[PDB]
């Protein structure tokens, strides 16, 4: 049974920590709930951490008085398709093996699934550790619970003995770095410097072996990555995020001065020795918006290319770590402002950016962001009861499971048939939209070795590459975007039609210059 | 929001409580979810109750952290 | 066995930390956690069945118990 | 209404019959229920038939005294789609048509159905008979209690006055041979020899006409193929079978010595004429993992051409009736040993393999079979009754239909919607394995055109068929195989990787020569 530290004792030393205890709703929460500190107690002294107290990571810390809410978390949505690829002709991306060609996706990019399973699934994804690890039998994958109790406790290694990236198997990739490992857990929270910098107090950075970093980390999306442990308050603790928004003053906002305002973030830091080490950006709402946004961007967390020169961008540079904050239109011009893209194409040898997921940058703008709606309006709304005491639901998942709590309280004028069908009109008008880019971007890369063995010159095919990039873009922002045009319906069909006209001029670019050359 | 009250001085006339409460599940519970006892504390001494210290009987005093219990009742 | 494994069992969850459910009611709400669980040879028809015929024969002789009280009681 | 003859008077010459009949399940069965043998006992001498009994081969024949084996084994499952082509892209095999160029198949090629259309879905289908054979409407389709009553009262032929296979619509093909009806029905049991070699005493043989022998033919999946109808043991009656584990000394699990010889297989052999006629194979066991692969394995059943010589191997041929009893990574080596492949493909040239639904050799060595697991508590469990006569289901079909008696009793751990989310998560897993393999297949085969026109050389393109029989088995077994990796998922998966990496050599083989000669 665990007996209560005297907090004051630490408060003589941890200044900070007690003016966010001691005001907020965790102001009668016992440290020894979440840290062991008797050692450290002993032989800190108020700049020196002496002996390193323990602290739980595990989400299990908060269950014991918030088990409503770690319930419903982790809750395991079976109608979630697992380990369903992308790339086939019925799931988001059809043609998706020809266009990303030249990138580690190719190796398998799966539909994502409940949240429990997020490092887990990380871990055996055939893009990421060359096979290296995998669920301990194939019964293992349904193990939400588990894996919430920690990766290891249901994943195996092929090779405890050594800690280099290889492949155990042909058709794997070795794509996973640190960096990817900060939307998946935050377990490494006291241990990374901020942003992944090498610093004498972090034992992990940018630059750590990523085997020996994963065999560290336990469990999946932290209770804390939202919720301050101890003033409760709400906050991101996202390196990436903060850099934006702070960092470099684009606000939680940035299309909206006077929201950013309002619904703005406060970097507070932490040192060791004296020096900055991690940092937390605190809310002045609890704004889903921005809590969802520590992950669901489009992100730098990979090497990658300088489009001025294409040499080799490490993961020793900040740019390896890097949220563009930038929405569809405006992401050229950000990727050019760090000088940097992703891949080059195997068969047209474009320079090409890889996109992932964005959400956050996409709702902005859009009706629902512009009326104040949020993220968790829709995918993890209040709990709806006949008698009892209402609470958050923590299941973040579509809003067809509840449509009761997450659509028709506000849409009063619709039935639950007339809400989905507006729904699907969105997505299948777009989704066609997506097939007709990736049946032109397909078209257009079918002619680059047509032309290329026609004799047609370098700088043609380089202008045929510089469309590649926007076709490529103009799309691929959208099989990676999630609510398949949902959460913007405008901007998809905009963003999707330009891609077809950039395609288009490259066919035709590509026709006459093949057709010239045989003409000749 | 609620602040802790120093459990240590309770205990200098409580040792019947002292003895439940340091031992059980609850030995990190402060006094304050459940009592209000800032002017019996500055009135008693350990043989004149002083002014009373008010009780909560409410279920909600323990719905906030044993919510699925207090929900699973009310139902 | 006692009256809580019957009226405010285990919650059963495919994923989660278990609790005691407090929602004091008839076992016929939750049978698979209140009988099925130690009576792995019934279906949950058959638990029912069972209950009923106990409680129709007990019934039937309060009945004619209550017929014989009236009788003297007149 | 049936009377019983003396059946002593038949064991007098039958000592065979007498030793199985008197001893097992059926002493009591009199021989009138599916023998009319009265003009033959007047005729016969101990070693010439003389007149010729009926014996009935109709499943109402055990339908009397078993009807509920019987009404199980007729239910149609409506829910498995019926004639639904796999070349298409929502279901098996999206690039099928391009991948299997050359082959009959590319005729049509369905997803199975109910076991009661066997035998009219083998004569309808589009690449057996040259579109002779048509149900009498569009409404038969449904009626599967017919179809088990005989094909030809739900079929029609287009032209009863001749005999020879030929096309009756332009896109058909007359693929069908004698040896395709012995996984269909048993009709003929007493009218082929062993393997369908030629032979005194049979009517039908591999080289009969096969549109007179399908008009012989009535019943599906006779009840007799697994019992013994005079021991009522368990048995198979597949000549195919019976050489491979027998013949060939591979035993019943050719990978586990002990198993083989604890559920073995006793060749017993029926003479006509003091030769050698028909076998039978008894089990020791009911073990249907052996029973279900007479017809759920790879074969040859067809002509073909030597891996050696290119040389034609035809209908007389013993290798035109062949089990090749061999798991995917030994079945090069299997074809090897007998020196023969399927087809040339139509646009690479390569001589390929094809593959039929391995479902026996696909399942030894999985995690299921090495606990003792066999196809019939997946596909055909114990019915759970509240009150009653326990009996097997005969309706064999997807665990899906079933799930309390497939799975959970062994997986007390898991929900239904657990069972099934892993058996999705496998399925999905596989399936996007085989969309990658038919794109890297594609992708090869396109460039071998584009290679013959630009003049690379033949030993180039050799090398490049070589490859292709290679990628082409390691992808096909799959889309033959029904469980989608169900069955064995580690194995499909090491295998569709192969696929992938045999593609992807043949494809840089193939670019590189093309581009050297664009070059010069
Ligand atoms: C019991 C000993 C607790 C542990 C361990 C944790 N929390 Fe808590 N929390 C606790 C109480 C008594 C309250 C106040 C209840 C009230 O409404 O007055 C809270 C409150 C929260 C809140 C709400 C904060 C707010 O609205 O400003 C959050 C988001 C919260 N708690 C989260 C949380 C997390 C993430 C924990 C694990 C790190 C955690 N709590 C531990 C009691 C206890
Ligand atoms: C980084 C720590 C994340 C934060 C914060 C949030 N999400 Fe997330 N989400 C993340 C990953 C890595 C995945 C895929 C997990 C996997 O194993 O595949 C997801 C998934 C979702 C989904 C899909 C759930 C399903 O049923 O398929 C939804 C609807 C979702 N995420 C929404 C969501 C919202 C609304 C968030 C803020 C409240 C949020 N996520 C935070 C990574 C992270
Ligand atoms: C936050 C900015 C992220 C970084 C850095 C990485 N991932 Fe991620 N991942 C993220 C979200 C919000 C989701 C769910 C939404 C989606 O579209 O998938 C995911 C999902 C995954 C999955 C499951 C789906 C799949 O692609 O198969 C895997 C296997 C995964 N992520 C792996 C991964 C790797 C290897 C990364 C570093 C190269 C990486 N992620 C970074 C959010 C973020
Ligand atoms: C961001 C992706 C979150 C993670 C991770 C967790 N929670 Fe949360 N929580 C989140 C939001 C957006 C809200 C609602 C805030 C609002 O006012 O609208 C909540 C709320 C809570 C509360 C307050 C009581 C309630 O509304 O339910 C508690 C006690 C709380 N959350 C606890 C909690 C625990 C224990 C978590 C780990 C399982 C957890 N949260 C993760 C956002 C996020
Ligand atoms: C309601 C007005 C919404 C708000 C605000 C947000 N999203 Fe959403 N999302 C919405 C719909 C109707 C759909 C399609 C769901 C369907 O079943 O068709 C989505 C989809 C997602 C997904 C994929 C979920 C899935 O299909 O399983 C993700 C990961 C997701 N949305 C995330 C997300 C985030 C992070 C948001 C805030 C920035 C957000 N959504 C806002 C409805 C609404
Ligand atoms: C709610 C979770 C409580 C906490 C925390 C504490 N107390 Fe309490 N106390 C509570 C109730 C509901 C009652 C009524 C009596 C009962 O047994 O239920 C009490 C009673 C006391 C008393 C009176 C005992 C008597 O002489 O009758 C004292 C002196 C008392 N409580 C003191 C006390 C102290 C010092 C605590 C902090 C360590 C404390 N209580 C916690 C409810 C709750
Ligand atoms: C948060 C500040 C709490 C309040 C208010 C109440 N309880 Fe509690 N309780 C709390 C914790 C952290 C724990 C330990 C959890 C663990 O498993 O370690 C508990 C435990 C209980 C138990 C179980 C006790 C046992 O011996 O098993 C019960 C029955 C319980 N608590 C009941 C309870 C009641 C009735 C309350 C109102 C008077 C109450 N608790 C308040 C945290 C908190
Ligand atoms: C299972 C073996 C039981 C135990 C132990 C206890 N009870 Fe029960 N109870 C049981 C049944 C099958 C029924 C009939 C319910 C029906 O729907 O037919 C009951 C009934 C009650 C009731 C009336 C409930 C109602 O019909 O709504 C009460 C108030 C009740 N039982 C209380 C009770 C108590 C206090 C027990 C421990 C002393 C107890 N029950 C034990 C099954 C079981
Ligand atoms: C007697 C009629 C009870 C009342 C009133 C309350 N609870 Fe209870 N609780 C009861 C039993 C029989 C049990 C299980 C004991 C066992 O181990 O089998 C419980 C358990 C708890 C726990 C422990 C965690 C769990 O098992 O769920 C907690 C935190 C708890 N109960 C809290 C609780 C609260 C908040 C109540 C008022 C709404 C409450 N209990 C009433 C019996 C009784
Ligand atoms: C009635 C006159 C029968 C006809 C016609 C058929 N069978 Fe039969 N069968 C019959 C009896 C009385 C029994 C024994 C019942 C018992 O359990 O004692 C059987 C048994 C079988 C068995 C089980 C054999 C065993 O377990 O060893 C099988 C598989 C069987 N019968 C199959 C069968 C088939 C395929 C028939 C048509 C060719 C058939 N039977 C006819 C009675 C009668
Ligand atoms: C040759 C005589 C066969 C034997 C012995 C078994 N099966 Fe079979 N099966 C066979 C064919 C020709 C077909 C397709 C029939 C059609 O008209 O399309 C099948 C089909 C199945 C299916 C699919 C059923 C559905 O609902 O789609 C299953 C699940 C199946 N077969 C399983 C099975 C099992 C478990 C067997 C041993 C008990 C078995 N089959 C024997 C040919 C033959
Ligand atoms: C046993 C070794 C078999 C031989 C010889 C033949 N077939 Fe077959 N067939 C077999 C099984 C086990 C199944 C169901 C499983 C499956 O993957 O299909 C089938 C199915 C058919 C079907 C229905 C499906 C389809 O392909 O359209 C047809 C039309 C069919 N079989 C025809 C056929 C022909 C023409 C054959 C000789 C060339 C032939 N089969 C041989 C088992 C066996
Ligand atoms: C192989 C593909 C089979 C065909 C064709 C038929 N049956 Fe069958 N039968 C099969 C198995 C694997 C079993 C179970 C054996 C075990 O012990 O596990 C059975 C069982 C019978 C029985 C025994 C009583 C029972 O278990 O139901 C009978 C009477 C029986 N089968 C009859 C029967 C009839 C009449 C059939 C034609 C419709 C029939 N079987 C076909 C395997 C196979
Ligand atoms: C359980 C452990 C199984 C054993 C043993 C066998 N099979 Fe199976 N099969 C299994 C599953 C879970 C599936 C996928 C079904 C789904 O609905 O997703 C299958 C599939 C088949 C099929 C195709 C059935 C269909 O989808 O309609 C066939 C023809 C089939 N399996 C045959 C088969 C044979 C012959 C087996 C013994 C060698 C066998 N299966 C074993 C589960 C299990
Ligand atoms: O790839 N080495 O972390
Ligand atoms: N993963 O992005
Ligand atoms: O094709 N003649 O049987
Ligand atoms: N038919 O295989
Ligand atoms: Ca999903
Ligand atoms: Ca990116
Ligand atoms: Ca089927
Ligand atoms: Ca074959």
């Amino acid at each position: 049974n665990l007996k209560p530290v005297d907090a004051m004792q630490c408060f003589d030393c941890h200044t900070q920590i007690e003016d966010m205890h001691t005001v907020g709703k965790h102001a009668t929460v016992n440290c020894v709930h979440c840290h062991d500190a008797t050692e450290h107690v002993e032989t800190a002294s108020s700049r020196r951490m002496g002996e390193r107290p323990v602290t739980r990571m595990d989400l299990e810390a908060c269950a014991t008085c918030h088990t409503a809410q770690f319930n419903s978390f982790v809750e395991v949505r079976h109608e979630s398709h697992p380990r369903l690829e992308k790339a086939t002709p019925t799931s988001r991306s059809p043609m998706f093996d020809k266009l990303i060609a030249g990138h580690g996706f190719a190796f398998e990019h799966a539909e994502p699934r409940s949240h429990a399973f997020m490092l887990v699934d990380h871990f055996v994804v055939d893009r990421a550790y060359g096979g290296r690890f995998q669920f301990k039998n194939w019964q293992k994958v349904t193990d939400g619970m588990g894996a919430v109790r920690g990766a290891w406790t249901v994943l195996t290694d092929a090779d405890p003995e050594s800690s280099d990236q290889r492949r155990f198997l042909s058709q794997t990739a070795t794509a996973a770095n640190p960096v990817c490992l900060n939307c998946k857990t935050q377990d490494h929270i006291l241990d990374w410097a901020y942003m992944g910098d090498e610093h004498e107090a972090a034992k992990w950075s940018r630059t750590s072996e990523v085997v020996e970093f994963a065999r560290d980390l336990n469990h999946p999306l932290n209770c804390f990555m939202c919720h301050d442990p101890h003033s409760a308050g709400p906050r991101v603790v996202r390196d990436g995020l903060i850099n934006a928004v702070v960092d470099r003053g684009l606000g939680t906002y940035p299309h909206d001065p006077v929201k950013s305002e309002q619904q703005g973030m406060t970097k507070v830091t932490f040192q060791r020795g004296r020096e900055d080490f991690r940092a937390i950006g605190l809310l002045d709402t609890a704004d889903s918006n921005v809590m969802c946004a520590q992950c669901h961007v489009e992100y730098n967390c990979n090497p990658g290319y300088q489009l001025s020169d294409g040499s080799r961008v490490g993961m020793d540079d900040r740019r390896a770590n890097h949220f563009f904050w930038a929405n569809v239109f405006d992401y050229k011009e950000a990727a050019q402002e760090i000088d940097f893209f992703d891949f080059r194409h195997a068969t047209t040898g474009a320079a090409l950016p890889k996109l992932q997921h964005p959400e956050a940058e996409t709702f902005w703008g859009s009706v629902h962001e512009r009326n104040g709606v949020a993220c968790a309006d829709c995918h993890m709304p209040k709990v709806q009861l006949e008698n009892g005491k209402v609470y958050t639901s923590h299941s973040q998942r579509t809003p067809r499971d509840m449509m009761g709590q997450a659509c028709l309280n506000c849409h009063a004028e619709w039935t639950e048939d007339q809400a989905l069908y507006a729904i699907d009109y969105i997505k299948n008008y777009t989704h066609g939209k997506i097939v007709k880019s990736e049946y032109w971007l397909a078209k257009m890369i079918d002619l680059f070795p047509v032309a290329k063995r026609a004799g047609v010159s370098e700088d043609v095919l380089n202008q045929a590459r510089e469309l590649h990039y926007d076709a490529h873009l103009y799309w691929e922002w959208w099989t990676a975007e999630n609510s398949v045009g949902f959460h913007n319906p405008d901007q998809a069909r905009e963003s999707l039609m330009t891609s077809i006209s950039k395609s288009k001029e490259a066919v035709s670019l590509l026709n006459d210059a093949i057709d010239a050359q045989v003409a000749v």
